[PDB]
């Protein structure tokens, strides 16, 4: 009949057992039954945020009907998953949709109060038969709803509920709101323990139950895209397919929690991966790798090494971010170099990061540049720069440079940030900063540091510059810092080592060009004499390397003088540096 | 069948072996096997720019099925492909999209899930008038659908990441543009099929030349599509050259011909001094300095996070400073149209910076945008021109330091504006009379050092630290500017010969034209407008009276203080 | 045969001369053979225009096939024009027309590549009404189709390229517009055809005049089809002149009569100032600038690929910029109420672009057009008015740069909108108070320079370089007020003579008006409402009183200050 054409019996499928076991949801199914045994407006609607198991509530109710675990008034009923695409499709003629829907309604009256109706996507039922001068499904179902003589069950997302049903109050009051919350962690672990049998029967592999509880735990903590139980189910399924292809292509036979971590790190790259000996010996050689690019300035290397080790070691403060820092020193001591060193350690690249230089924000209102603009105003549909740049890749490094340049009340934003890792952009959603490192640099007591780094300890220098910082900032803000570090002007040996590093990357780029070039150490001594001052550090070394290398060497390369394969000693002139061809 | 209406079997031709021997992109096929062997959510989607061979990915998967190179759950499948461009274009009224859609769904339910479907342009599925998310999203969750999606990330997040319920089923597979060497590997995998088609041979140096030049010069279509197109059309051209009335191997010469029509790079960089004197007379040392700086930028020794060249320009304005920038843009990248003239005379405030970089959101000039950075974003290979940089607000120099340090600049709207492909020209006139009054017999270098010390007392030292070289722009004499006036007369005669008039000139008339608007204080454009307004206005007055005839010799003979036109 | 039902062979028509003589186009048919000589994407498609001989390119292909002017692999191939409606005309069943289509496709598979087909309007096969385009798409993606398409770039870009398998069987084979000389050669190919039809003769100076004046004065109708139109319409005109109640040679004067029906102002142009000061008194520098423009453009000193006059009328209110526009309409265009009046000052909205331009498919302004380019599509020869430029959007300025670049417009649907013959002058005021103070005691040059600096602060710098000339309107002197007051008295005399009343004035009353309604600081309309009040209000008091008998002279006598009309 017409019920055969447009409806699908879920209860016959659960009678075949071809539906999923549904475990839990007891108050939700009980209130759904309480609404379904009424006199007027029998119709519960499963308002719940997208992917918390709303279809599975009705499927589990169908299974409880088949098992006979319902009250006596529901024993022997039929749940029919109504189809909207079956009804819209065949009707470009006038009245043909209304013909079908009225025939369905007369069949449902004919079934004598035995058919439970399930309508997935109730928001699809709203704009259903919207042809020019045509009733939708609302204008035809709406009689039989509030006489109680239809046993509809809605299932809709809450954002679809606002736009598509709360806009139409008449059909909005015909139903009964059933909030279906995202489950907490422990109950989701229980549900996943229920569903282990299905995936074991599907992929013929086994699952570690610690991997299950780790998938639920890490999914609730780190992934902010989807919602429970959906994200954890997808973790388990994708791990199962990965193990199946590891076996079948070319080891193991189960699904460990390390496989869960590999799935999560493949999905984003938050380094939940366990400390393998390459990674763990890398992490124990933290300061050694930081002094592969940054000579000197030991104490901040120590502090950030400590913070990243406490992050990776499973001792993360789960609400504050990784490290809430503050760098302080005179101009040109490689503060940005240390930040690029962290980026290169973490991501194998300097500019795989976000640097936002706060000298651009010397006015107040650029707060709205990084957090966005409210509803109504100009740049609403774009988001703040900082929030979006986190919202793509949350495991990153957020760098603020020249923090003395901006207005003091930009730093209520970072009060939020360093309190909880939370930030709310102009559209009004939270952005998790629990995988970020915040570094702020200034040159506050640079006169005081250049004056008194000699003949003083590190500690009371930090004390005195902290007093200067309290003269600068707010007591709220500097409480949020994990650790304030102090930089110092470098000796000439540090600048000679930096010149060695610049010669290393120069010879790297000239082997890329294809030239075997060496240097006299006297030329290194002359370059150390040239770009040196205690007041400015190595940016004079930058310009000295720039001029006295990049001008004559590249001038003689383009002069046809430098032949590849020749030994090229960068020896000295009387006042300059000369290359040879030997 | 309704399968004989909108579906395409690729296991058909792959069982026949009559498709592309798809080589490469193994990992994307592997992740497609990862998604398709799940229990649920078995509809992978492919993400990339159009023309990256996603159809070839599906066909190579089909060939691995035919070859038995797949695990034992992918076998017996039938590769199908549904149109998203006829289910709507045929759809007149209510339910012709949905009618065909449910007919496809039931006829695949007859197929009992042994069928893999392809769908391109997943963005088209969302908006068609409701349509298909509400009818495939059950099959997306039922698992009986075995779709293969294909679209681009921008349409994906514009349309499809709106509804997260549609987002949670499809699994993103990034298919980027392949490299030039991956293109080489694919074409070496496909040179056999070409040479068996046209019965010719193919030069593999011409293959790598075609790949490199297609990567460099043309960015309309991309790899591997443009390489296939250029190889096939060049092979067609060689085939016509054979069958016209002689080589079978397609050469890179025909590649360059179809390239430019349908190589002067390296030595043009080497001869850049001659290039700068192709249109500009005088300023020989400045020409040499600019050409050496260009070659050093192309030498590939400097910072890969710093631009082509940092420059500050001084001297008397209007003498060819802008003309140097025009010819520099011409023989640098294209022509006289990749440049932005910017007066720093205006910008003297904080909202000056908010103008030029970009407004914060919620404010006045936001999607009107920054005056500089939007024009950079439109023309990523240009030359940036600045005028009267001493009239700037001091915080603009912080932005300039960000330019010369990082080669990039976050605008007000919040994105990356790269600067490593342009030339920063900043013009000033602070040491004007230091160069003008001391033009006589003083060298280029010590005048440069003297005005360098002067501007060092003027500007910030850290600002001019970043500047590579400040050329002098010495005031050109009467002979150079007279020659420029002669070149303007030449292009004037060119346009009037386009109109079609044999026009001569007296040399005394040439001297009076050179002495109309010569001025060392203002520039060459006073001479230009002087000669222009003297000649042009009585000319057409004589013309449209009915006096001048095309073909008559028009000598610009002198009057006592004017120039008269004769018809002989 | 079933192929003999409703197919039109073209190889026999080229063999038996039943086609038309197709002349030239070697490179296009060469690349056609190139697309024919490929392994993939083997079918070409004539991306073309309304009236550029796409079917004639098909005819020339068939002519070169029969003449042996093709390669050996394509000689003797069957070229049949499949007729669309002829299959439709003998069919009335859903399954008989489709039966015919299936049978012809099976016969095309049966002929085994010998048939090389052609079907124009491939988009029409996509939407004819299983539609026929998606029915032939298996013949696309089964390696059997040798057909050729023909359409506009819009339908190829939207209905074909956006489809997938319909993309990867074709190319962007673009039909070019031919030259004027090629058009004359084709006219020589079919001069004798029209002459033997209409029993007339055609002069070859009339041929070259028809082609050249169609190339210049016509842009919507196109080469070569506009020449077809003009020649055949002139032939019918000469046939009328014979059969009226004599000539047989079609002259170029007949082409001029055709073009005008669908004259001594060149030396009146030397009396420009006379007519301008007849309508717009004073403002001598603007008169000189407009005179220089009209001289140097109709004589053609600059590029004639531009609109003729591109001015920014600047100055305070009440200077008659609108009056000078209407005076130019009177002089050059002889039609005062033929001008395209659209103000800039509605268009700061982002969504104004629909109405102010013309729309791509995706707007509802696509369902009527853009009201500017609609007006140029109606009126391709007039003055377009853009008042108050200071209230615009910057993309509208980019549209202005498109106008100042092309001399035409590739509009919102990519079709013909032409701009060379039209004269677009925008008006503004932005140098208002500078002129209102310092037009006195200053020159015209430095004022122009300073207001140019002001507009440079307003606009883009090279945008206002594209102005024909920055022109200056200014306050006016004493006698100009009296002359224009005499003009307004004349139109008052005309209005009341059409009422039936005849008016004499005292010159004392003229001096009373010139001393009452006077200040140059604002504009003209203080004088206009002074006239209005101090004349009409006692006059409307007297006439609606029923007192004034017609015939008696209405003498504008004076009081000490006021104006009295008497009846003696
Ligand atoms: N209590 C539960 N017991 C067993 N499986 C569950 C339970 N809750 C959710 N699931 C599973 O969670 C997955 C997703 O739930 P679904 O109901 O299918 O998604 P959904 O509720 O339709 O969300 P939307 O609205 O479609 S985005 C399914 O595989 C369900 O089997
Ligand atoms: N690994 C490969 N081996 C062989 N051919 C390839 C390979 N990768 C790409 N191709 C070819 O490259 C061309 C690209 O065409 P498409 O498959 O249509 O590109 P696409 O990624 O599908 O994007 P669009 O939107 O469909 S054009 C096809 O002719 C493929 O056969
Ligand atoms: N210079 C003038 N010569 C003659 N009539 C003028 C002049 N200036 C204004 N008018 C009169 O003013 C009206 C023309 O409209 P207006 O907008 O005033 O033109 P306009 O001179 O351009 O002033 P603006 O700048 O457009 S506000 C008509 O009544 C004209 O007769
Ligand atoms: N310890 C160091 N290691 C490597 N480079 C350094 C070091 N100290 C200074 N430099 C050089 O000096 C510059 C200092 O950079 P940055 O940290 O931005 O200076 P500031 O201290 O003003 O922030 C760098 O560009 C780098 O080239
Ligand atoms: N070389 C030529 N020889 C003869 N006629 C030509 C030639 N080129 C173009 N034509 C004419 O141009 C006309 C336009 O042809 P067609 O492409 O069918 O129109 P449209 O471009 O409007 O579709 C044809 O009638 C044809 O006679």
């Amino acid at each position: 009949q017409a019920l055969k054409k447009y409806t699908i019996d879920l209860t016959e499928r659960a009678e075949q057992g071809k539906l999923d076991p549904v475990i839990g949801r007891d108050e939700e199914i009980r209130r759904t039954i309480q609404v379904l045994q009424r006199r007027t407006k029998n119709n519960p609607v499963l308002i719940g945020e997208p992917g918390v198991g709303k279809t599975a509530i009705v499927e589990g109710l169908a299974q409880r009907i088949i098992n006979g675990e319902v009250p006596e008034g529901l024993k022997g009923r039929r749940v029919l998953a109504l189809d909207m695409g079956a009804l819209v499709a065949g009707a470009k003629y006038r009245g043909e949709f209304e013909e079908r829907l009225k025939g369905v309604l007369n069949d449902l009256a004919k079934q004598e109060g035995n058919v439970i109706l399930f309508i997935d996507a109730l928001h699809t039922m709203v704009g259903a038969g919207k042809a020019d001068g045509a009733m939708d499904a609302g204008n035809m179902l709406k009689p039989a709803l509030a006489r109680g003589e239809l046993h509809c069950v809605g299932a809709t997302t809450l954002d679809e509920y606002r736009q598509y049903i709360e806009k139409d109050a008449a059909l909005e009051r015909r139903f009964q709101k059933v909030f279906v919350a995202e489950p907490s962690v422990e109950d989701t672990i229980a549900i996943l323990r229920g569903l282990k049998e299905r995936y074991e029967l599907h992929h013929h592999v086994q699952i570690t139950d610690p991997a299950i509880v780790a998938a639920a735990t890490l999914s609730h903590r780190y992934i902010a895209d989807r919602q429970l139980p959906d994200k954890a189910i997808d973790l388990i399924d994708e791990a199962a397919s990965s193990i199946r292809m590891q076996i079948d292509s070319k080891l193991r036979n189960k699904v460990t929690d390390a496989e869960i971590a590999e799935v999560l790190a493949r999905w984003t790259g938050i380094p939940v991966s366990r400390m393998m000996e390459s990674e763990r010996e890398k992490l124990l050689r933290m300061e050694q790798e930081l002094h592969h690019r940054v000579i000197g300035q030991n104490e901040a290397v120590d502090a950030v090494s400590n913070a990243i080790r406490r992050s990776r070691a499973g001792l993360a403060d789960p609400n504050r971010p990784i490290g809430s820092f503050l760098f302080l020193g005179p101009t040109g001591v490689g503060k940005t170099e240390l930040c690029k060193a962290l980026a290169n350690f973490m991501f194998d690249s300097d500019e795989a990061m976000v640097r936002i230089d706060m000298s651009e924000f010397m006015e107040k209102h650029s707060v709205s540049r990084l957090v966005g603009a409210p509803p109504g105003y100009v740049g609403y549909e774009e988001g703040g720069y900082l929030t979006e740049a986190v919202r793509r890749r949350p495991y990153s490094v957020i760098l603020l440079d020249a923090v003395e340049k901006a207005h003091p009340d930009v730093f209520n934003i970072l009060l939020q940030v360093l309190d909880d890792g939370r930030l709310t952009d102009g559209q009004g959603r939270t952005v998790d900063f629990r995988n970020t490192v915040v570094i702020m640099t200034s040159n506050l007591g640079s006169d005081l540091i250049q004056e008194r780094f000699g003949e003083l300890d590190y500690a009371h220098m930090k004390e005195l510059v902290l007093g200067v910082v309290s003269h600068n900032f707010r007591p709220e803000f500097i409480n949020r810092i994990d650790e304030v570090v102090v930089f110092h002007p470098l000796g000439e040996q540090h600048i000679a080592s930096i010149a060695q590093i610049q010669l290393k990357r120069l010879y790297k780029r000239l082997e890329e060009r294809g030239y075997e070039i060496h240097i006299s150490d006297e030329a290194l001594k002359l370059l150390s004499e040239n770009g040196y001052d205690p007041v400015y550090g190595a940016r004079p070394l930058k310009r000295a390397i720039q001029q006295q290398i990049e001008n004559p060497l590249a001038q003689q390369i383009l002069s046809g003088e430098l032949v590849p394969g020749k030994v090229i000693r960068l020896e000295v002139n009387e006042d300059r540096i000369v290359a040879v061809q030997h």
